[PDB]
Parts: structure tokens; sequence; C-alpha cells
């Protein structure tokens, strides 16, 4: 149905998903001068010691690294959140070239890519119930810039040749998502939405200020994936990002001065 092309891309999504033009859509531009430091925000708690990765899937839009979320093994708490959010998957958005790819922007700056660690509020029992609630998800967003390689990303890039096309998956056990984090957990936070259909308005966004660096070779390998299925005309999986949406009646808070 939807995708990232001229005929089925973000400017078309509202026809099937009218909430695309809602009051709390993501991503947004983060204006660093306007975001207010909120000394009442807590440090984030990222508890991934017990994370259990299982599988990696090309879903025709991005690739998802999936976790066992059947118990509290990898959780996000604290920061602007009440309660416990279980890691279910992470994925990335990236560009055809290094000057674009991120969904959030910072003073209109686009990064080469953006990692989203998606977590759901355990008070709602399962992910499908959580996405129906305004506090159902917390997505931790991390920007990628191109420079030095990120050692903890190389196991993901190494497997991508085995999931080149839509619907392919590969065993992906024992991957430690702690190796994707930057040093600082300073962040911005605001209420928003999933950035792909169904675009539901159920996310507390937590976007880290410090980007991680990845190498040119690492991001080149992302761009060799395919949106299409096996044997279909090749369409490189590039520019799978939604542009910034109107901020409307929202405030972006900073955890840091
Ligand atoms: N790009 S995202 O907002 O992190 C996101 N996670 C998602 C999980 C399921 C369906 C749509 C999604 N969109
Ligand atoms: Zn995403």
């Amino acid at each position: 149905h939807w995708g990232y092309g001229k005929h089925n891309g973000p400017e078309h999504w509202h026809k099937d998903f009218p909430i695309a033009k809602g009051e709390r859509q993501s991503p947004v531009d983060i204006d660093t001068h306007t975001a207010k430091y909120d000394p009442s925000l807590k440090p984030l708690s990222v508890s991934y010691d017990q994370a259990t990765s299982l599988r990696i899937l090309n879903n025709g839009h991005a690739f998802n690294v999936e976790f066992d979320d059947s118990q509290d093994k990898a959780v996000l708490k604290g920061g602007p959140l009440d309660g416990t959010y279980r890691l279910i998957q992470f994925h990335f958005h990236w560009g055809s070239l290094d000057g674009q790819g991120s969904e959030h922007t910072v003073d209109k700056k686009k990064y080469a890519a953006e990692l989203h660690l998606v977590h759901w509020n355990t008070k709602y029992g399962d992910f499908g119930k959580a996405v129906q609630q305004p506090d159902g998800l917390a997505v931790l967003g991390i920007f990628l810039k191109v420079g030095s390689a990120k050692p903890g990303l190389q196991k993901v890039v190494d497997v991508l040749d085995s999931i080149k096309t839509k619907g392919k998956s590969a065993d992906f056990t024992n991957f430690d998502p702690r190796g994707l984090l930057p040093e600082s957990l300073d962040y911005w936070t605001y209420p928003g939405s999933l950035t792909t259909p169904p675009l539901l308005e159920c996310v507390t966004w937590i976007v880290l200020k410090e980007p991680i660096s990845v190498s040119s070779e690492q991001v080149l390998k992302f761009r060799k994936l395919n949106f299409n299925g096996e044997g279909e005309p090749e369409e490189l999986m590039v520019d799978n990002w939604r542009p910034a949406q109107p901020l409307k009646n929202r405030q972006i808070k900073a955890s840091f001065k």
C-alpha cells in the first residue's frame, strides 16, 4: 500500500490514514533555542543488560531487529515516563546520500540516519493495545552522522546481505543494543506519533542530543537493501524517512541546560 516513492510516499498517506494531518504527528523539527530546559525531568533509565534479540526482518520499509518482549528483559523507564516500557524492536531511517535520512531534525539540520528503539507500556499488556493509548509507546531516537565506524553496529550491517528483499528474515540472537548508544543520555522529549502508518498518536518521543558516528561503509550497506520482494525490479531501500510535521500545540522539553 504505502511506501516512500512519489506515488505512495508521505504526501499520500493521509488518504488511507487521515490521522496523518492530526494534532500530534511526528517527526518534528527540534528548535534548540525554543525547547525549554525542564529541571523536573529525570535521567533516563535504559536497562538493556538482559535484552534478548531474536530475529532481523526486512519488512519492505526498513529492517527491524526484534526482541523477546514476553517479559521485562530490556526496559526504558524514568526521563518523562511513568511506568515501564519494554523494548520490542529497533530500526533505522536513512537517506540516499549523507545530507538527509533522519526524521527528526535539529534547527533544520538533517542527519544521515536515525535509529528508533521502540518500547511499549507494560500497563497495557501487549503492543497492539498500547498503540491505542496516548501514553502507550516510548520511542528512543538516536541520530547517526557519518565519520568513524560504530563497532556495535557492525553485526547488523554484516547480516543485511541475507535479508536483501521484502519479507526476508534471519536469526539475530545475542545482539547487544547497548553498543548503539552514545555516551550522553541528555535528551529532548515531546508527545507525538508513529512515523509510519498507522501513524497512531501514542508515542512519548525521547530524542538523544548526542549522535552516534557510523562509517560511510556502514551506511552504504544500508543503502544496498531493497524495498522490493525477491526477483522483483530492484528499488533500493533509501530515503525511508518521513519529513518534519507541524509542531502545533506542543512543547519540546530538554533534559539538559
Ligand atoms: N518509526 S516509529 O515511529 O518508531 C514506528 N514504530 C512502529 C512500530 C509499528 C508500526 C509503525 C511504527 N512506526
Ligand atoms: Zn522509525
